[PDB]
C-alpha cells in the first residue's frame, strides 16, 4: 500500500527520506486552520502568554533562551503571577521547554501538521502521518514541558470529536509518558488515553503515568497506564501493546491517535527499553490489526542514524496488513 | 557588647568584622544540639533524603553538582518517585538549592548555629544574632529552595515552645518571601508568621505571600503577608514594619524570631525595595520597641561592600534602645 500521506514542514532528513525510500506516501507540507483548534484544547491565557513570552522576554534585554527557574510545586500555591518568569514557571513543569526567537511560530506550525494530516483522515484517507517537530505528548492545557509546546495528537483527537466522532483513542507508544494527553483527557469518557511508557518510579516524568491513574469524574475506566521496568524488551512491551489495542477496540474507538515516539530503541541514548527496528514493523502491523483509521503523530526521539527505519518500519508494518 | 553572635566556620568576614567594630558582643562558636531539634520542624524522610543525597548520586558516578529538572507542579502528582533526581524534584520546588560534597553538613551547621543563639535566649539573655550560612527560610517541612535546605529560623522558633514557651512570633524582613516557614506553621497559632517582601506577584518565590493568605485551620488569622510594590522605599516599608510588630504585640508574643535578610538595601542586586544603610537602624529600634526577647538570624543579602554595615546596624538599633 502507498496510501498513508506524510505531512512536513538532520532528523526529518532521516524520516523524510526513508519515507520516499519505502514508499509509504506522498509528502505534502501544511494549511493553516488557525488558531481556534489549538484553542480547543490550550486555553486562551496560555496560548497568549505563549504568544508574547519571547517579545516580553525581549523588552528586557534578555540574552538567551526564556526559561522558568521557579516551579508551584509542593506547599506552594497554584496561583498565576504577572512577571514574566513567575508566568512561565506557573505555564511549566521543568526547564525542559525553552523558549526562544522561533519557539511559538515553530510549535504553531508542528499543530497544523497534525491537523492537516487529521484533515486527510476526514476527507477519506484511512491513515497519515502528522511529522511533528517539536513534540507534543508532554504538554497539558496550561503546562508546557519536556520538550513540548503544544499537545499536537490531543489537538488532532480534539479535532476528531469536533466533527462529529463519538469516541476516539489515543496510543502513546512514545518511550516517556504522555503526561499532557493523560491530564487534558483526564476527567472525559469521549477519548480514551493508553500509554506504554519507562515506570514513573525512575523515569521522566516521574509524577504521573502510575498504573492507579484510571481518571476522574466521567472519565473513571478511559485512562489506562502500562509502566514497564527498565530493560524491557518486545515480550513485555508487545503484551502491553496487545492489551492496549485490545482496550481500544472495546471502547469503541472510530479513530485511533498513536502518539509515535520511536526512543524506546536500545541505541537511543534517553531510552531504557531494549526494542531493536524489527519490533516497528510488530508494531505496526499490530497497530494495524485494530481496523480503524489510524492517525500517527510524531513525538520523541533521539536524532540517531536509525530513526528514520524505526519510525518507518511502524508505518511499514501498518501498510502491511 | 550585650548580644551575643553565633557563627560557624565571605559576607561573614564584612559581618563579623562590623560586629567588632561595633561592640556588638562576643562571637562563639555553635554547639552540636543534635537532630531531633531540627526533626520538630522537617520529616525523616526529608532529612535522611538530604543527608544521603550526595552519597548516591557519587555511587551512580554523578559528574558535578546534583540538582533537580522535573517538579510535580500543576497538573502532576505529588507523589514521591523512587529515582534520586525525581525524589530530588519531590523535595524541591526550583533548581536554586543544589547539592554537593559539603551541603547537608553546611545546613545541619547552620541549624545548630541558630539553636545555640536561641538557646543563649533561654539561658536569660535578651538577644543574640545566628550568622547563619546557608539561609532557611525558603526550606518548608520537606521542600528545599532557595539556597535553603532547613529552616533554621522555624527550628529556632520551635525550640522555644519546646523550651516552655506557648506563644513566639517569627518576623521576616528579608526582601523575599519566607514561604517555607509560612508553609511549616500555616495550621499553627501559637506561632504567627509575618513577612513584609516584594509582592510575590512579580518576586521570587511566586506562588506565595499574598496579603490573602491568612492562614489554614486554627492557624487561620495567625499569618500576617506584607507585599509590596517595586521601587518601595521607608516611609512604606517601615509603615508595614510598623503594623507587624503592633500585631505581634496584640499576640503576645513570649519571644520574637527575626528572620534577618538585608537584600532590601538599594544597591543589593537583587533587591527591587530602595532602603538605605541608616533605615536598618531604624529598622532595630522599631523590633526592640516591641519589648521583647529577640533572636536574629541571618537569611538573604548579597556580598555588597555594606551587607556587614546593614546587617548590625539592626542589632546597633535594636540595643540603642
Ligand atoms: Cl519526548
Ligand atoms: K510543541
Ligand atoms: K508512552
Ligand atoms: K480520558
Ligand atoms: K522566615
Ligand atoms: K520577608
Ligand atoms: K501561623
Ligand atoms: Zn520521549
Ligand atoms: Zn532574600
Amino acid at each position: 500500500v502507498g496510501t498513508m500521506l506524510t505531512i512536513y514542514s538532520k532528523r526529518a532528513d532521516h524520516i523524510l527520506q526513508r519515507v520516499k525510500d519505502r514508499n509509504i506516501g506522498e509528502i505534502r507540507e501544511p494549511q493553516d486552520f488557525g488558531r481556534d483548534p489549538i484553542q480547543r484544547i490550550h486555553t486562551a491565557e496560555y496560548l497568549n502568554f505563549f504568544e508574547g513570552a519571547w517579545a516580553r522576554w525581549q523588552e528586557q534585554d534578555g540574552t538567551g533562551d526564556l526559561l522558568p527557574y521557579t516551579w508551584p510545586a509542593r506547599t506552594l500555591s497554584q496561583r498565576l503571577p504577572t512577571s514574566l518568569h513567575g508566568q512561565l514557571g506557573y505555564y511549566s513543569f521543568d526547564a525542559g521547554a525553552p523558549i526562544t526567537a522561533g519557539t511559538w511560530q515553530a510549535a504553531y506550525s508542528a499543530a497544523q501538521v497534525a491537523l492537516t494530516a487529521q484533515h486527510e483522515i476526514t476527507n477519506g484517507a484511512h491513515s497519515a502521518f502528522a511529522l511533528c517537530r517539536p513534540p507534543g505528548h508532554h504538554a497539558a492545557s496550561d503546562v508546557m514541558g519536556g520538550y513540548c509546546y503544544l499537545n499536537n495528537a490531543a489537538i488532532a483527537a480534539q479535532a476528531f470529536i469536533d466533527q462529529g466522532h463519538k469516541r476516539v483513542a489515543i496510543l502513546d507508544v512514545d518511550y516517556h509518558h504522555g503526561n499532557g494527553t493523560q491530564s487534558i483527557f483526564y476527567s472525559r469518557s469521549d477519548v480514551l488515553f493508553t500509554s506504554i511508557h519507562g515506570d514513573p518510579k525512575f523515569e521522566f516524568p516521574f509524577f504521573l503515568g502510575h498504573a492507579d491513574e484510571h481518571g476522574e469524574g466521567t472519565g473513571e475506566g478511559f485512562n489506562i497506564n502500562y509502566p514497564l521496568p527498565a530493560g524491557s524488551a518486545w515480550d513485555s512491551w508487545g503484551a502491553a501493546l496487545d492489551d492496549a489495542c485490545k482496550r481500544i477496540n472495546a471502547f469503541d474507538a472510530e479513530v485511533v491517535i498513536v502518539s509515535l515516539g520511536v526512543d524506546t530503541y536500545k541505541e537511543d541514548p534517553i531510552s531504557q527499553f531494549k526494542l531493536d527496528s524489527p519490533d516497528y514493523l510488530s508494531m505496526g502491523e499490530r497497530i494495524a490489526a485494530m481496523g480503524l483509521p489510524t492517525l500517527f503523530v510524531m513525538e520523541g526521539g533521539y536524532a540517531v542514524e536509525a530513526i528514520g527505519v524505526n519510525a518507518v518500519n511502524v508505518l511499514e508494518g501498518f501498510e502491511n496488513v
